[PDB]
DNA sequence: CCTTCTGGGGAATTTTAAACCGGCGATTTTGGGGAAAAAATAATCGGCCTTGACAGCTGCACAGTAAGAGAATTATGCAGTGCTGCCATAACCATGAGTGATAACACTGCGGCCAACT
């Protein structure tokens, strides 16, 4: 639930930023946004930010 | 009435069984050397099992003590100036010794001249 993706619960339905609906509807990917301070949901890019994180910017040096 | 037979006992002798001690033949044991095998120890390999973290980030608040940073004040050491006295140095002359110089020959460095290529 990030800003530039929605603007709040709308009474539980959400309601997305008109410019990021545009930017979606012109590539055609569907958006959608797991659920209030539940991270569960989105495992995979977590678990995948926990190894870039604890084996790309560990030591390396820029 | 007498003679002969037999039996018991003490002494001498012989044989066989048992036990010890020694000698002789065999195996065992100790030592050293060489080879082979087993096991022990360490290192290296693969893989299974399990769980932590990734989810905005951490800066601030209080407690006490000590340190330190800046500014004002104070103490002290350097410097400056005047007057007098003493020590150093310098100036001259003489004599000895060292080095810079001068002559001569030989080798080398630099400037003037000639020629070859583009």
């Amino acid at each position: 639930n990030m800003k530039t993706v929605t603007d709040g619960r709308e009474q539980g339905v959400v309601k997305w930023n008109q410019r990021f609906s545009e930017f979606a509807s012109y590539y055609g990917f569907i958006p959608k946004v797991c659920r209030p301070y539940r991270a569960q949901t989105k495992g995979k890019v977590e678990r995948a930010i926990q190894y870039i994180m604890d084996h790309f910017y560990v030591g390396t040096a820029f």
